[PDB]
């Protein structure tokens, strides 16, 4: 007990790419929606 581990370097890109290929995901369904309300 006590070893005070960090979760560091790197690590933090894979949490970082969630977040961005979440933003990219959602906004897929905008152009589709939005792609689909043109043709209508």
């Amino acid at each position: 007990k006590k070893n005070s581990y960090s979760y560091g370097w790197s690590f933090y890109f894979g949490a970082l790419s969630f977040i961005i290929a979440e933003m990219v995901g959602v906004l897929a369904v905008h152009m589709f929606i939005d792609r689909h309300k043109q043709l209508t």
